[PDB]
């Protein structure tokens, strides 16, 4: 039968692999587009139901999609959420694998705002990467605004009522993708708010430079490869990353790398820091992004770009 969750008809597939399947969908009551996340029921990595709960806790926060339904159907588990646009990694590719300073600053402060609100709801993200930051859809009011999806690695870092930080521990298994993960994550340390921020600084340099100096490294195994990547992150000073770039980005990475384990980061201080880049270069934070000039001004095309 075409319809799951009583009201959500399944359309084209937009992703397959370990995430069971992800589909396009439409609400059969109002026609609004949704994304249908299927997950095999009896599997060794059950994660969807908690991702639905996380969306419900973060419900209403701007930039976080709504969760409309979760339940059992067949031998699959379904999460229906707002369908959104391409990831920042997609637009990165289409923009020639480089964002200009204006776009990076504007995108950064929205990522700082999203992650902040996540922290306000007592959770750390722990999977920061450009592939999990999506823009809206054509014609929508939030078309070129940054969103945050995929919360399967979100963990509670403080008690919601007492606001008391989790204990510091070590010797944990390496969590996330090695290109953006913080240095503390490489060393197997318990993550916190600071690590979500340090991973953003890595993403910011990845947008500005088009690559990171610890990409394309070789090693016999993945354990040794993750260590070589972690090794160059500590060998490479923030100023060398920021070569020919506004030093506020090096200043940002250094300041969040120095944050104590339980310290609350000065989010607005970081946003003002990156905003002062635009004042230094005589630019305005008006919302104009690089991808809004693709294809002659049209935007991004489904079969040329992707
Ligand atoms: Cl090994």
């Amino acid at each position: 039968s075409s319809v799951v969750g009583l009201h959500y008809k399944i359309g084209k597939k937009i992703g397959e692999g370990s995430f069971g399947v992800i589909f396009e969908g439409t609400n059969i009551i109002n026609g609004v587009p949704v994304a249908i996340k299927f997950e095999p029921r009896k599997t060794e990595a059950p994660q969807l139901r908690d991702e639905y709960r996380t969306y419900k806790h973060l419900q209403g926060c701007d930039g976080i999609p709504n969760a409309y339904y979760f339940g059992q159907e067949g031998l699959h588990n379904i999460l229906v959420i707002d369908l959104l646009g391409p990831s920042l990694e997609d637009l990165f590719d289409w923009c020639g694998r480089r964002f200009s300073v204006k776009t990076v600053v504007q995108v950064a402060i929205q990522m700082l705002t999203l992650v902040e609100e996540v922290h306000r709801h007592d959770l750390i993200y722990r999977d920061i990467k450009p592939d999990n930051f999506l823009i809206g859809r054509r014609g929508a009011t939030d078309e070129n605004n940054v969103h945050l999806i995929d919360f399967g690695m979100a963990k509670q870092y403080r008690d919601p009522r007492t606001k008391q930080h989790i204990p510091y521990r070590e010797k944990k298994s390496l969590s996330g993708t090695a290109r953006y993960m913080s240095i503390n994550t490489h060393l197997g340390r318990e993550q916190s708010r600071r690590d979500d921020l340090e991973a953003l600084g890595h993403v910011f340099f990845y947008f500005l430079r088009g690559q990171l100096p610890w990409q394309g490294l070789k090693a016999p195994t993945n354990k040794q490869k993750y260590e070589k990547i972690g090794d160059k992150k500590r060998t490479t000073p923030a100023v060398t990353l920021c070569d020919g770039l506004p030093q506020q980005f090096a200043e940002y990475l250094d300041s969040v790398r120095s944050l104590p384990f339980d310290a609350e980061p000065p989010y607005e201080e970081y946003r003002m820091l990156l905003l002062s880049v635009l004042d230094d270069l005589g630019q305005a934070c008006d919302g104009d992004m690089d991808w809004m000039h693709l294809n002659g001004g049209r935007g991004w095309d489904a079969t040329i770009n992707k």
